[PDB]
């Protein structure tokens, strides 16, 4: 029962994205094409490789993670395919246990994997060149479809990743770097990676660990200042009703494991129009 | 072939779903999961309901109901999951009829399964407490995810029913209260109870059965105001074509049962700002 | 392995869609329903048409097409099968050739398949009323339900084609009229026909073809003025990145084969307001 | 003490209107300008006729109307001078303005001056004219006139010199009324019991909905005070209610009333609340009226 | 030179003002009408209220306040006029206006003319007056008044003749004192390190955020300048800073400051920057403060 | 007939204002406060010299131009006083203001009083100054001014003195040039066929684009009336057009015009038509100006 996961910034609008899925089906007969998401901010690879990077422990073994936005389209660069090594469990129970190197990735080789291969490793990477998987006579704006969905497709089917072209040193994988939360004492800097659509919560880039490293733990009071203006503080709690009244501020660890603000059962960005980007500044006692 | 429908609050823009998704996928192998919508107004349980209630006459027996807008998320709470009795035809010729008892539906017990209880009675209900079927230890945050998604999976895959946890007496199920439609003579006031999106179609609460003990009939001319301010005036007919012109107003009965305002082929309530929650009241003579 | 791709303007954001597939598994059990997109702006036939008039060569032989806008919804109008001929190659290495009369669409006889029957020309078209395959007593305001969902699972399911209802002389099928390219030496009037979301991309009417009549190949300096007022210039170029830096402007066909603009990695149409139905000049020297 | 009336598109957001004023006072030292208002729709003659049309019977004798959207400016088009007949009498019975019984205004005591683009269309129409002239003389506009600003150019400096007591008819040659560029009005439909018409204007800041049906087109329709009707727009929103003096007539706060305006027309709206803007209506959509 | 201070919910996008300027010229030949401001929410009586309370000191004695919003126009409701006693000090120290010492202003030498709908509620309650009046002699007011236009009939006509020394006792019968309709005022809460109000309005254009929370409110709660305070905004935005005269006080642009504004009320905004805009807060928030 | 033009950042919503007009008056009986705007973005000092540069010309000798917005209100910072050189012809040709052949105005004949933050740099540039005096003497301004309302305390008040007749000498120390704070403004760039700017400000309420590019610099690059020009914006809308004298110079309603403004530099627009406001075209895009 081959499975591809998905993610892409073709929007939800046009038929881009059945054009794709036909061709799956065309290649793959019987697979199932599970959508992550195809709203993404266009090019904005970062928020792409938020929505990607914790896939693997939730899909059943040899799931293939078809992942792209492709500003880079009809240009010389070529996908990047990839098996992952550490799937790092959800389920009744204890969960799933994933086994090392279950997964594969295929994407444009433009940092889009940054934090998939940080977070999992990998155990090998080709570029995507051979004509089995992808177009002779490519489609220049679309290589979404011809350099990353086609060849998902085949490597569902069971074509050996091995053979879509020729392996690829660590050096040549495109990353881009992500800004570092800074600690000193206990109080951390650090900035607003994506608002939690369509809550309204705010995510940051402050993991437990860096709360950990500055002495904080749950029930510690928090002050959070947005953007060096706007104030706000609680207690940080496991979840959003610990706030108390509808309305009220939670302060709480995401489940991704990141620092996060919000109203309880009401949505705190859209009304103060908060978005992503903003200086997070954190301070506790 | 199991199916699992999914209407959550999770929003069509992260991976939220497809985290969901994947674990059904890895309970219950060729289940087939069937996206209601996941767009709804975050925590409005009876929007949720809404979109839930006349589901089962449309899909196979056997078919699990997996609805969810979970605001007391991380809370002791438990998911509520009930084998409903009546399914209440669809399909070609006379339609399909379903036997008694054929479905199933897990939610927050929040009340979001109050009209679904209301409209096709529950023959069994159970609080979701097992660690066959949850996990044992939940995501604070996401018990759309931990106490809905994966007890789904496992109850279309033909996990007993009964074995989820302890049997709920009626009592426990709660349930949320609605306005009543009033009704004075052939005069009539209730609530918009929806914009009918993508259109702009303005749903009210008044039912065809109200209409009919205010002596409303196909072809009776009315008049509604909305908001105590807004007025429209046309003949009850079965559809928007019925209006005449594209953009005359028309009255109808909605494919629910509920009397209905439109423009033909316009929209009406987008121009002039109408929205949810509006009174409504009706004059027939 | 039978599969619907189904295209409509019911929308996101309620349980329409779902009430659809629920009935297409009920007849079709094992179909695989693709969705092509659901945000249509609704009534616009000729928008409609675009997202549905190339999709057979991207799917398997035997596909059936379930598109629809239905505006005269309730009316004594029935809707049309279709068997088209040419498929009109897709997929890796020189493509999936595509035998003819493999793909079927069933619509509104509204003029949605417009442009599908003159790409692809048809081997036979019947109207839809044989009650094996459409509701005895459809509602109203639902014949994206009754007339379109439902009988396209029972043509998926293989209910033969000439048996759904009487056959159709050309003459009976309802089309629309496009607007046509006006080509004076190598000066070329049009119209933006597409915004092309989620990137802000600008499609126009003018077709590879048009620019050859004009003599205008890769690389010829073009200037193109939309809405005889706002000026943009660029030579015509594969793709998006060939306009060099971020944010410069991009002359391209489309994957569609029509003339656009663009700007490199960044989006044209948004920042300025512009939108389908503005004029558009190419002047070429 | 002699008094310009100003009303303009030149906006409130920059030094033009203060240019225009310095000037004014340069020309006539102790003048005082009247600022109408300056946020018109730009190039809109229909909208600017509406804000000037009413003015002379509220102003001492003698006040000069200068009133200008200008799109022809720098162009060989020349303004437009010319002294009005009848003052009139106005509101939603037709009086004079004032207290006890209003101040009566004489004939001939007001000037405008304005581009000749139609802009006095209504003016001329409700006032009537004695003569009217084209501005050309260097005595009261530049020698060399900014091609982009005839508004302070051929408006507002000729109007100061005329505010100044400078001779109306040595302004430059008499005009024919062939001559005067004027635009058409939208005229009233009448049926016995029914009248057809359009929405003028949205009475801001209130939202109150303005009509081109007059009291006369009412009279003629035997609708008089307290007479039930229906007033529907856009052939969709059917309002009913009886035609009263004022807006708290409708009783509650948020009440529809029908009522004749300020400057004689049939309107509707809520009573201290806003009709139009919850809804988005806007001037044009038509109007249908009803004796009920 | 006589003034008349105008204050309206006329709005500044058509004839309206200007028409009530015109007849206050005509009635008092040689009065300058100084706008306050037109664009205030219509029948928001306490908005109104705040635009007109603190202007007597700034004026020259005589002066005149036509202040109107009027939803009751056209009904039996008649204006109210009314001689102040206290022009009062006013500002975050208060004091008179002006340069030196500023210009102190005898008492009795000030009237307000307004609706009768609680517009003059803090304005009678600051400044004390002697006698209030009905305002409806025909000498002042029109004998057949345009039903929708009460501002102009009843409050811009009689303050012409008001400004040129009709005497005010003979505008019609005195009216008591509880004949004078009153809004009430939200009450600021005083615990001893504490203090709850709510913000009474977003400054504009500068979007800094004004409470209802008084110097002397601060005096009675010990809190002086320099003092280190906690301002809560809706329970949910914590503010911290010093109490300091002004906006550079904060340091670095865009830094909070904590100020009595120039009214004499608690405030906050930031230096150089909106504070309330890019995060849409507006008037109606509740307030704690608390010394720190 | 003394007149204050009076230009600030206090905008049309309150009393603000009106508070300033009352102390004029109160100042300088009989004084006429011209009204400039009051809406300029707050703290943008190089919008705020726009809006009075050009005034001069347009004005009676004597006029007082009191032009304010204030960041640093409440610090030690004091405001700066004076009196220009040259009044200065100005527009697109370069003339005095006026009928006939315009006005002549002599040197040394209005004096400027403002925030000493910049706002007065193209001010001082363009007409020159003859002594410049930082404002002090609590003869006029307050002993205790209010902290948050410097544009009120330091520029309205001592700007009335001025315009009675107070020695503008005696208004505190003299200033030396260095102490005097100004902005730095792009200069344009210029090729022999070409040049660079930057779009300056959008024409409101019209949606007319101004850039930088002066006529002198026009005529540097041989550029003059009737000229084939492109101008390109952003480096992505590549306008062109003749260099004309005015907007129905492009022929159809909607055409581009090519023309310089009233202030002497090139613009952009259609004819009859806004330009900026549809596609939304903001101040600070780049110019490339080219000769065809
Ligand atoms: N204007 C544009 N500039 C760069 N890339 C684009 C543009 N429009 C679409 N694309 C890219 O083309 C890809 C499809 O091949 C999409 O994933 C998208 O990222
Ligand atoms: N700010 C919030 N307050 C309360 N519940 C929330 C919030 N954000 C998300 N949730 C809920 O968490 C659930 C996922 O477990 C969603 O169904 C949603 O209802
Ligand atoms: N107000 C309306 N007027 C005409 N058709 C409508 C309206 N609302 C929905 N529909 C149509 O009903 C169809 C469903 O049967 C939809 O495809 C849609 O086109
Ligand atoms: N782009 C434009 N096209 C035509 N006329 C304009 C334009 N911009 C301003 N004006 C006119 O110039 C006049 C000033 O002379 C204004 O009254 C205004 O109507
Ligand atoms: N729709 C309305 N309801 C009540 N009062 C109104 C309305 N429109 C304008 N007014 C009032 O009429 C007054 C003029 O007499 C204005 O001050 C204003 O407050
Ligand atoms: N939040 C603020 N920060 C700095 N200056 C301000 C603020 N609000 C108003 N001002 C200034 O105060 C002046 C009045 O003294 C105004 O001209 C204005 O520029
Ligand atoms: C991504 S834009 C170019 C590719 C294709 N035409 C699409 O719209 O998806
Ligand atoms: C619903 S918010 C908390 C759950 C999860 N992080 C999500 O975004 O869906
Ligand atoms: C398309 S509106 C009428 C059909 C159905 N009630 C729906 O909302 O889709
Ligand atoms: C309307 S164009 C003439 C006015 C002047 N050019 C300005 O706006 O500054
Ligand atoms: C506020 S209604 C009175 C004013 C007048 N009717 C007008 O707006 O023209
Ligand atoms: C710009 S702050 C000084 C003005 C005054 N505080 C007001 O806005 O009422």
């Amino acid at each position: 029962r081959p499975i591809i996961a998905f993610m892409s910034d073709l929007g939800t609008t046009d038929d881009s994205v059945a054009q794709c899925k036909g061709l799956m089906h065309s290649i793959c007969p019987g697979v199932t094409v599970v959508d992550v998401c195809h709203s993404m901010t266009p090019w904005d690879v970062e928020e792409g490789a938020r929505y990607i990077v914790d896939l693997p422990r939730f899909f059943p073994e040899g799931t293939v993670f078809a992942t792209t936005t492709y500003p880079a389209t009809g240009t010389t660069t070529r996908s990047v395919a990839v098996r992952i090594r550490q799937a790092a469990w959800a389920g009744s129970g204890d969960g799933f246990e994933r086994a090392d190197g279950s997964y594969i990735y295929i994407a444009p080789n433009n940092g889009l994997l940054t934090t998939v291969l940080e977070e999992h490793g990998y155990i090998e990477a080709y570029e995507v060149t051979s004509t089995k998987v992808i177009p002779a006579n490519p489609e220049p704006t679309f290589y979404s479809r011809e350099m990353v969905a086609i060849p998902s497709a085949h490597l569902a089917a069971g074509f050996p990743l091995a053979e879509v072209g020729r392996r690829l040193d660590d050096s040549e994988i495109v990353r881009f770097h992500r800004p570092a939360v800074e600690i000193s004492g206990e109080a951390l800097s650090g900035v607003v990676t994506a608002i939690d659509h369509p809550f309204g919560n705010i995510w940051t880039n402050i993991h437990r660990t860096d709360l950990e490293k500055a002495g904080i733990g749950q029930g510690k009071h928090l002050k959070i200042i947005l953007d060096d203006v706007l104030p706000f503080e609680a207690p940080l709690t496991p979840t959003f009703a610990d706030a108390g009244a509808i309305g009220n501020i939670a302060f709480y660890l995401n489940s991704r494991g990141y620092l996060s603000l919000a109203r309880n059962a009401a949505s705190l960005a859209y009304p103060y129009n908060l978005k992503a980007g903003l200086k997070v500044r954190v301070e506790a006692r």
